[PDB]
């Protein structure tokens, strides 16, 4: 009598993906639909991003709208239980643009948020897996005390930059939950990814901002142009700084290869860079 299969467990990205993974242990096997920096906002299912979906136990996704791709996604495989990784979670709305103002999705940059979002990747698993309850739990309780560890480390090293320099201008305006946590101006080209393309104005607002803050250092992200960003850069002084990481992890190599670490990083990379080089 052998013992059988793992379950499969399927995510829409890489950052969700290695919640997950970080849930699961050894016990689930688990699998993301995109791959590294690839955007995930309006990604266009392959054929294969369809098979997987239809012979998977179970899919997680972020809800929200994040994957503006999704609700088709599931409308072409039959009953394959899905819950969105969101829930619990009180939104931060979106400023402008089209999708004017509907939550803002980039709830996972918020380590107070990224616990209920590992509640819920915990409740399906022992749902879907009930024998395994014992690892899930084991595996969360040391997953969730690791966010509060770095929750401190992220508080404690953004206050570092005096309150009124505490500006964070981006490419995409994913940092809107880290910054609200850290108590942090937000300063973006675009709202959300979507028809996109972005305009002249927005990257004129983010020219105007930047000098109204001499805001020293200025970020984009690994998924979107950078071509809108380092614009602002060599016409406003301001360094670049390199990119930040949100909608996607890296590799092996390069930083922010765990989420955990995407954290610390992207925090890390933009206290020092609010701290000196204004000339
Ligand atoms: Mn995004």
């Amino acid at each position: 009598g052998e013992t059988e299969e793992k379950k499969k467990v399927l995510t829409t990205f890489t950052v969700l993906a290695d919640m997950v993974q970080n849930v699961a242990g050894d016990k689930l096997v688990v699998e993301s639909i995109t791959r590294i920096g690839a955007e995930i906002h309006g990604y266009e299912p392959t054929p294969s991003d369809i098979v997987k979906a239809q012979d998977a136990d179970l899919i997680l996704y972020n809800g929200m709208n994040l994957e503006r791709w999704f609700e088709q996604f599931l409308g072409n495989v039959k009953d394959v239980p899905s819950v969105v990784l969101t829930e619990g979670i009180e939104p931060i709305p979106i400023a402008d643009g089209p999708y004017t103002d509907k939550p803002n999705p980039h709830a996972w940059m918020s380590p107070r948020n990224a616990l209920v979002y590992v509640e819920n990747i915990r409740q399906a698993f022992v749902e879907l897996d009930p024998d395994n309850a014992k690892y899930y739990n084991a595996n969360a309780a040391v997953y969730s005390e690791q966010l509060k560890a770095i929750d401190r480390q992220l508080g404690a090293d953004l206050e570092q930059v005096p309150a009124n320099q505490r500006f964070l201008v981006s490419c995409e305006g994913a940092f809107s939950y880290l910054a609200r946590d850290y108590g942090m101006e937000e300063i973006y080209m675009w709202p959300i990814n979507a028809e996109q393309q972005f305009t002249p104005k927005q990257v004129q607002t983010v020219i105007e901002e930047v000098k109204t803050n001499n805001v020293p250092t200025i970020f984009c992200e690994s998924t979107v142009s950078d071509k809108g960003q380092k614009q602002v850069a060599q016409a406003t002084g301001a360094r670049f700084g390199g990119n930040l990481y949100v909608d996607s992890l890296s590799t092996e190599e390069g930083p922010v290869p765990t989420f955990l670490d995407l954290l610390e990083y992207d925090a890390r990379v933009i206290t020092n860079g609010l701290l000196a080089g204004t000339n």
